DNA sequence: CGTCCAATGACAG
DNA sequence: CTGTCATTG
């Protein structure tokens, strides 16, 4: 019927608590909540390692200690020296930020993520729950969950739908399960080479992920502002720029509406349709195509990006900056990662911009460092590239990336027209669109649509770089076929995704895999080089500097009862990596930054590191030797 | 019948 | 509760 746990009785039964605690090694945690919602009100932890007996940390109801208790769980959860021990809690960065947050905890211990390992099962699952884990692992225990129904984040989050059932008991129930299930979890890890891929290198990187979350990226709404009323100028601008040729009781909103000038005045039509034909009539015809081009553009820079990041932003007073959180996400394909409160990660591109007299616009400028700060940024040059060039071991592909300079640049120098340079970025842009595209296999028309040209003319270009380079080939063909034999490919970690459709009847689909194989191969490879390398930045940064982590950990310096260093995480771009850093620390940062991005893992080639620096989002770059 | 990849969101019935 | 289109990577 009922085991729990209460401990509160005087001492004694709290004190054979800390006994036995301060002695196990793994164990599960999880916490619950009420009301208020940042909160600092938190019902209580709890505490289980194992069996249906469950222990309760809270904030009948028997009293001595106060503050004592706090001391007692703080001493419990970190790492004296030497001692290393693993703790699971369903999700993590969340409940670290609570325990930083809210308690003012810093957790700092070994850890274990069962939700990160699910996924690092099947990156195609769709977000796994407390439910969908209990059905699928510990099914002797489940029935019990039913008497709630609330699965999507843990039994704090889950605070309505457990509100009925609310206290103790959502956690308690949340550690019993997460540690049998989390058992039964590492088994099948361990019955596969992931637990070395698990535990030491991605759990790291939920980490380093939390800590980001927690520091936020700093903003600034004066930029944001001005930028944003150059966008009104050029917004009205082009409408009456439009309306000059003709214009009739027009909207741009609406495509109905366009669809009076567009088929009356012009009439080539190769609801209708719209993007991809205009853009084929944005390479030739100059009168107004590409005015839909900059209006939607700009529209699409204003409604999707100044409003929620002018919306959801924050301020830490703790500076006297405002800033945004974006969320930890990870569970893609490939084991890349993205973030969502905004996702920022697709934060417009600089575009130039007509009244010489031109302009030109950053979106992405109004993200600024902290007043002492200066932003660091880490970019792979062609990194994908370089893990391709070493699993096919073309030695052409690995000699011609061992010079030439943003080749894209010289692909668009023989294409379009011969320029040597002064190739506009949206034209470099759309090029590598286009080459990324070919290497994947894009398929022949399409590519003639991206390019411009004839079906049969792409499809002999398409043949033409088969023909260039032969290891890309034979080691395409080569993991079809190692798919099909195992059914799965695998990532360097030795993370691997399934697919199921590789062995389809179905031609689409067995394309879509065939192309599939390749990208998760070779992208996922790249976002384990990424991860490798953020963790290790970090886990320097850490002992290497004592000053303290992150801004989350000032609130956690209030809530516990100065000036600013350090660098401190903020974003990924995927082969990039996002710091601020005081401006002190720079220099040093940045020879870590380097480092250890090629420190990740040696390899056939070395792997270059471009690494700008400066003021808010745009930047110069270099560095001496 | 749909043949670059991976992400995130508004939009429509 | 699905597939498009916009941007980024
Ligand atoms: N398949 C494909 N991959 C892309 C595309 N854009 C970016 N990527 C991948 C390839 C490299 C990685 C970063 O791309 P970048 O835009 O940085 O291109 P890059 O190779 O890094 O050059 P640079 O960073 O100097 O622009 O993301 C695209 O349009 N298609
Ligand atoms: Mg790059």
């Amino acid at each position: 019927s009922l085991s729990i746990i209460d401990v509160a009785s005087d001492q004694n039964l709290f004190q054979t608590f800390i006994k036995e605690w301060r002695c196990k090694k793994r164990f599960s945690i999880s916490l619950a909540c009420e009301k208020i919602r940042d909160d600092t009100l938190v019902v209580g932890l709890a505490v289980c390692w194992g069996g249906r007996d469950a222990y309760y940390f809270s904030l009948l109801d028997p009293s001595l200690t106060l503050k004592d208790r706090m001391w007692y769980l703080q001493s419990c959860l970190r790492k004296e020296s030497d001692k290393e021990c693993s703790v699971v809690i369903y999700d993590f960065i969340q409940s670290y930020k609570i325990l930083l947050l809210s308690c003012g905890i810093s957790l700092e211990q070994s850890y274990e993520d069962p939700k990160v390992a699910c996924w690092l099962l099947d990156p195609d699952s769709q977000e796994p729950t407390l439910h969908s884990i209990v059905t699928s692992f510990l099914p002797h225990e489940l029935p019990l969950l039913e008497g709630m129904e609330t699965s999507q984040g843990i039994q704090s989050l889950g605070l309505n739908a457990g509100s009925e059932h609310s206290g103790r008991y959502r956690a308690s129930v949340e550690s019993i399960l997460i540690f049998n299930s989390m058992n039964q979890l590492n088994s099948l890890l361990q019955k596969e080479n992931l637990q070395d891929v698990f535990r030491k290198v991605e759990m790291p990187s939920q980490y380093c992920l939390a800590l980001l979350e927690l520091n936020g990226i700093g903003f600034s709404t004066a930029e944001c502002e001005s930028q944003k009323h150059i966008m009104q100028a050029k917004l009205d601008a082009i409408e009456t720029q439009a309306y000059q040729l003709a214009g009739h009781s027009f909207s741009f909103t609406s495509s109905d509406d366009i669809a009076e000038v567009l088929f009356l005045e012009l009439k080539l039509p190769p609801q209708f349709s719209t993007s991809k034909d205009v853009l084929n009539k944005l390479k030739a015809l100059h009168p107004l195509p590409g005015l839909i081009l900059e209006w939607r553009r700009i529209t699409n820079a204003i409604t999707k990006v100044v409003f929620p990041l002018q919306r959801e932003k924050c301020l830490n007073p703790f500076l006297g900056m405002e800033r945004i959180y974006p969320v930890s996400q990870s569970h893609t394909a490939t084991g890349r990662i993205t973030f969502t409160e905004p996702n920022i990660q697709n934060v417009p591109r600089d575009f130039e911009i007509k009244m010489g007299m031109p302009f030109s616009i950053s979106m992405r400028h109004a993200f600024v460092p902290f007043p002492g700060g200066s932003i660091l940024a880490a970019d792979y040059s062609q990194l994908e590239l370089r893990i391709l060039a070493h699993l096919s071991h073309d030695r052409r592909l690995i000699q011609v990336l061992n010079t030439g300079a943003d080749v894209f640049r010289s692909i668009a120098a023989e294409w379009k027209m011969i320029e040597p340079e002064s190739v506009g970025d949206d034209l470099r842009q759309q090029a590598k669109q286009i080459c990324y595209g070919i290497i994947y296999g894009m398929g022949a028309k399409s590519l003639g649509e991206q390019m411009g040209i004839k079906e049969n003319d792409a499809a002999c270009y398409i043949d033409s770089f088969k023909s260039r380079y032969t290891g890309i080939n034979q080691f395409m063909t080569e993991t079809v076929k190692n798919c099909k034999r195992d059914g799965f490919v695998q990532t360097i970690l030795g993370r691997r995704r399934y697919l199921p459709g590789i062995k389809d009847n179905n031609p689409y689909r067995k394309a879509h895999a065939e192309r599939q194989a390749i990208n998760t191969i070779v992208q996922g490879s790249a976002a384990d080089i990424v991860k490798i390398a953020t963790v290790n930045i970090q886990k320097q940064l850490e002992t290497f500097h004592s000053t303290f982590k992150s801004h989350g950990h000032r609130e956690g310096m209030l809530q516990s009862d100065c000036p600013i260093r350090g660098g401190f995480f903020i974003l990924q771009l995927h082969d990039e990596l996002l710091y601020e850093v005081a401006e002190e620390d720079v220099v040093q940062v940045a020879q870590i930054v380097k480092n250890e991005m090629e420190s990740a893992v040696k390899l056939s080639v070395k792997l270059k590191v471009k690494v700008k620096i400066g003021a808010s989002w745009g930047e110069l770059k270099d560095f001496d030797v």
